[PDB]
């Protein structure tokens, strides 16, 4: 039950008025037949071009929409639109080119695919609103065949080129002309009421609709990952490793620890409210401090309310306050926050729906739209460095350090030990590693480094 059965049933409705008189009883095996393609009883690792839900959500980093309008059927120009904002327009002689034919078409579609997703998976899954024009083009630059390797390393094959009859992934595919084995999905498969636009803006109103093909193809994908990831949600399905994930979660457990512990000694509050993940362990388990957990889930959809996470019935405004990614629409003035800017570009961090973002880093987290007034209350957070630790060099070569943000003893002292300073320089490249990868942390107003000077007496 793993992967989509080709006799499995194909609503034809929505195909109708692109491809008129379309039987109503109709199999992804004859589907598929009728797209111009030949799948031979073939048990070589690609047994349907569509794939289930499921395998969808597993490959979201693969999610390419594809949306194709008719210009003006073999005889007329087709728009070809892709969740990228690109329009490529075919003859069969926001950006937007002008008509060329396949031959130079294709050779533009396997450069936009492998730019976007050689660092993102090992695929391609188009995610279709499918009415016809989408499906019968694709006989024009898609190729399928037996599972494959790439020609220059071990990664699977993504693309064919006719001119050397060879294949690429989408690492080395520079000049190839064709897709290979891509897979796909019709959300409208999924059982909705209405055309894509109305069932779109139900959820989302960051994604107009210009009325060209790359518009609803975005808004396509857009539908999908809110489906999939924000009505629905599933933290038991694993990501692979594709980019710094151990290095940036491993940043986030010491910058945590660093700040939480600095904000307990600089102001010495009696009550700690952890507030969020209730799987959350104590980050400064040493701390005198009162330690009170409480569960929140992370928000897929709407940050939470301040108001219903404190209220309906306590003393939040003892102590201090910790979201540690606990989105919340105004944070209260005794607040340390990590919150994640969903704006940010990388690898990670995939396009999301109404402004959000989808942060996969070993699990898929769809994340609300990044918000500057949710911190009116608090003030930005400064980067610092505190150690308590003994100036002791144990068991790499030194340039002395001098830095105003060191805060230990030795620089109290006027000279910043080497020990200190290995540890100083690891922090800050973890910090800058968290900080890029698109984490901000804000505190209250009150906080001040220069109340760590006198921990040390
Ligand atoms: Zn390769
Ligand atoms: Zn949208
Ligand atoms: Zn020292």
């Amino acid at each position: 039950p793993t992967h989509l059965s080709v006799d499995t049933k194909f609503k034809t409705e929505g195909l109708c008025v692109d491809i008129p008189g379309i039987p109503k009883d109709m199999t992804y095996r004859r589907l598929i037949s009728m797209m111009g393609f030949k799948m031979n009883y073939q048990v070589n690792g690609y047994p349907n071009m569509f794939i289930t839900r499921e395998e969808a959500i597993r490959h979201v980093r693969a999610w390419i929409g594809f949306d194709v309008e008719g210009c003006h059927g073999t005889n007329l120009p087709l728009q070809l639109g892709f969740s990228t904002g690109v329009n490529l327009v075919a003859v069969p002689t926001p950006l937007m080119y002008k008509g060329l034919p396949w031959n130079v078409v294709r050779i533009k579609i396997v450069q936009m695919l492998s730019d976007t997703l050689k660092n993102l998976s090992d695929r391609v899954v188009f995610v279709l609103w499918a009415h016809g024009f989408e499906l019968t083009s694709m006989k024009y630059f898609v190729k399928i065949g037996p599972e494959r390797t790439c020609c220059l390393c071990d990664r699977r094959a993504t693309c064919f080129s006719t001119a050397s009859d060879t294949y690429a992934c989408w690492h080395h595919s520079i000049g190839f002309d064709y897709v290979y084995n891509p897979f796909m999905i019709d959300v409208q498969q999924w059982g909705f009421t209405g055309n894509l636009q109305s069932n779109h803006d139900l959820y989302c109103q960051v994604h107009g609709n210009a009325h060209v093909a790359s518009c609803d193809a975005i808004m396509t994908r857009c539908l999908a990952v809110h489906e999939c990831f924000v009505k629905r949600v599933d933290w038991t399905i694993e990501y692979p490793i594709i980019g710094d994930e151990l290095k940036i979660n491993a940043a986030c457990r010491k910058v945590q620890h660093m700040v939480v512990k600095a904000a307990l000694l600089a102001d010495k509050f009696p009550v700690l409210h952890d507030i969020g993940n209730p799987k959350a362990i104590k980050c400064v388990p040493q701390a005198d401090v009162e330690w009170k957990f409480y569960d929140a889930q992370p928000c897929s959809d709407k940050a939470y309310k301040i108001e219903e996470l404190f209220y309906s019935y306590d003393k939040f405004t003892d102590g201090v306050c910790l979201f540690w990614n606990c989105n919340v629409d105004r944070y209260p003035a005794n607040s340390i926050v990590c919150r994640f800017d969903t704006r940010v570009l990388s690898n990670l961090n995939l396009p999301g729906c109404d402004g959000g973002s989808l942060y996969v880093n070993k699990h898929a987290f769809h994340t609300p739209a990044f918000d500057k007034s949710a911190f009116v209350n608090l003030k930005q957070l400064p980067f610092f460095y505190y150690s308590d630790s003994p100036c002791e060099s144990h068991g790499i070569d030194y340039v002395p350090l001098k830095s105003a943000t060191c805060i230990t003893r030795c620089n109290l002292g006027g000279a910043v030990c080497r020990h200190h300073a290995n540890e100083y320089r690891l922090y800050l490249d973890a910090y800058n590693m968290m900080i890029s990868a698109g984490f901000s942390l804000w505190v209250y107003k009150q906080f001040d480094t220069y109340n760590l000077w006198n921990t040390f007496t």
